[PDB]
């Protein structure tokens, strides 16, 4: 059947909507991007830390997030000349505002009932919560999808705000984990500094020089040393965390942050899978040519290429994964990988809000 | 099939678990009550008003609420000699911590994913949200159930009172103020048999001042909660007159619930089945019988259903309705645009 995938990751660049055909295989039929309005992006970031009146605030931000999503869904369907009745379901990741697997909770907003009401399409949402309930990290969730798409020893690497890898070693459980920062700090820094939203092509970082004293200080953070099932978010790597370390030319700090993402990816990758022959890059980090060059030279044993070479545009991989999870829900097939998340075992992920 | 109903209303007395058989009819197979721990009750009440760190706090309270719930489900099933696999699904109402239909939102916590994980039974939850999305109040939800079960008025008296005219709406305070007052005063949780209220005398100046509140004058689809009727609201009214005997304020609160129920009821249907814990307030039951002399005022016990478990039964029933893809709201009770499938499935 046909599924919609609705993604809005921690970078807050915008909302991704994908349409896939699912049968034997997964095929991208169409994609649709709606940029995040500055007001909504800042209100979401404001919910990402503890604060007052969060229940009412989150409910109001939620309404706006869903209105935007449903707008995107309607535009996409009209542009593809298809009615809502041709889509089996929407896989909605929602919007994470708090991810605390050490406190056994993760909070994704995105009023799926209102999404069902606005779209006329069944919604599958709230994927991470069952994995956490079964003792897991609730992240990463893409590995089951990466395996189904690309399961030779391959690593599939997502570089969004944070980086995560899916290690596909034949005759083993799928393994994976969040490597650490992807674009999050490089975004945070060029925003604190130049007001910008990201460092295009990594050209600002390229103009700088790595500071080895800063780099080693950042690498020595406790998260990097941990092995196996691990996840992170805006809770650990953020601007106030960088400044605590900084306490030097701005461009140099930017070069150093790019290196931190390159190094924390290679070392966590090659440690867990030295035989890695192939590294498939997805997410918006795949477009950072500077970062892509550093990854190719820190893992010389493997070919470092974007998923575009293998038939999937790197920007839509995550959205495709969430549409795919709606299908898994509806077929009653497990969505997590217990050895990625550390959950007790395989679980059906999500809940169904029917259009009715 | 067999369904579990999980209810924990606004009074926070405890958690109700019911087992029903559903086919042609709805039959109560078993019930199970777990009192609310004082710690958990107070932390829930603390989430019922704006405050700091609510997302983390609500998530932690939720974990405890669901652990308790699952504990009750397991005890009940063991005691009835049945495995989780004989139950089709759990209908979970969750716990309301904020209901604001005028702001188009209602917030019921109760981590259904964790409830499914702990029980091994499919969970249907988050019933009110779709009705609110379709422009409704998201309350009351019991009228579709009352209609399937039973010119009658079916009257639930929990923290708040609602009636199903066989249309419906929340009449106003049930036990909420009488509970709030005997707790502010005597530390107690409720006024047993309404014996404290019975020992007092109604103050007509206070009563008329309370009845003149804007909510009572409104007609048709309306809902309320701890947001409107609460202790700080009563005290605001008590300040106008000088000191007044506590028992007399209690008698007056009981009268306010009796009057707001009769007048809203008889207005909308001049031509009465009592459920909820208010059915056990004999003092209130006596005043209701004398304020509506046209009708027989009896508890649902006379009609085959224990008044304490009616709401839990309603939510087990709503799980069935979800699974059969049948509407769960009554558009003319809630003011939603039309019939909707209520809830979401956590398998
Ligand atoms: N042309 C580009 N050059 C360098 N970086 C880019 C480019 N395009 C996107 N990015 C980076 O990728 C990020 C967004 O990628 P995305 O996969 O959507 O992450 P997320 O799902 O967490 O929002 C942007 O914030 C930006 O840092
Ligand atoms: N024996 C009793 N005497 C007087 N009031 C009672 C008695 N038993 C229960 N109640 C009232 O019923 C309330 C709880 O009933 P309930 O139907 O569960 O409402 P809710 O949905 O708000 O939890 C108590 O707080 C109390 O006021």
């Amino acid at each position: 059947p046909r599924y919609l995938g609705l993604m809005s990751g921690t970078s807050l660049d915008g909302m991704d909507i994908v349409l896939i055909e699912q049968g034997d295989r997964t095929t991208l039929l169409a994609s649709h991007y709606l940029p995040m309005p500055a007001g909504l992006r800042e209100d979401i970031l404001a919910l990402c830390v503890p604060g007052p009146d969060e229940i009412a605030r989150a409910a109001e931000v939620e309404q706006r997030w869903v209105a935007l999503a449903a707008q995107g869904v309607r535009e996409l369907l009209l542009q593809q000349q298809m009615s809502p009745d041709e889509v089996r379901a929407i896989g909605s990741h929602g919007q994470t505002i708090r991810h605390e697997p050490a406190r056994h909770f993760t909070v994704q907003i995105g009023n799926p009932a209102l999404l069902a009401e606005l779209t006329g399409i069944d919604v599958v949402a709230d994927f991470r919560r069952r994995d956490v309930a079964a003792g897991g990290q609730g992240a990463p969730l893409v590995p089951a999808f990466h395996q189904a798409l690309f399961g030779t020893s391959r690593a599939v690497l997502n570089i969004g705000g944070f980086s995560n890898v899916s290690l596909l070693s034949p005759g083993k459980p799928v393994r994976g984990f969040d490597c650490g920062p992807g674009n999050v700090l490089m975004d945070a820094w060029i925003h604190h500094q130049r007001g910008e939203h990201f460092d295009r092509d990594g050209a600002w970082a390229a103009s700088g020089q790595v500071n080895h004293a800063l780099l080693a200080s950042l690498l020595a953070d406790e998260f990097f040393a941990a092995r196996g099932p691990k996840s992170t978010g805006r809770e650990r790597f953020n601007l106030p965390w960088l400044q605590e370390h900084l306490a030097l030319p701005a461009a140099d700090i930017q070069a150093t942050l790019l290196e931190l993402s390159a190094r924390s990816i290679s070392e966590s990758l090659l440690d867990a899978q030295p035989d890695c022959e192939e590294v498939l890059v997805c997410g918006g980090g795949a477009f950072n040519t500077a970062l892509m060059k550093r990854l190719a030279m820190l893992m010389p044993e493997a070919r470092v290429a974007s998923t575009d070479e293998y038939g999937i545009p790197p920007a839509w991989m995550e959205g495709m994964a969430f549409a795919w999870l709606a299908h898994r829900f509806l077929e009653r097939l497990p969505g997590n990988c217990p050895d990625v998340t550390g959950a007790l075992g395989p679980r059906t992920l999500g809940a169904l809000y029917p259009a009715g």
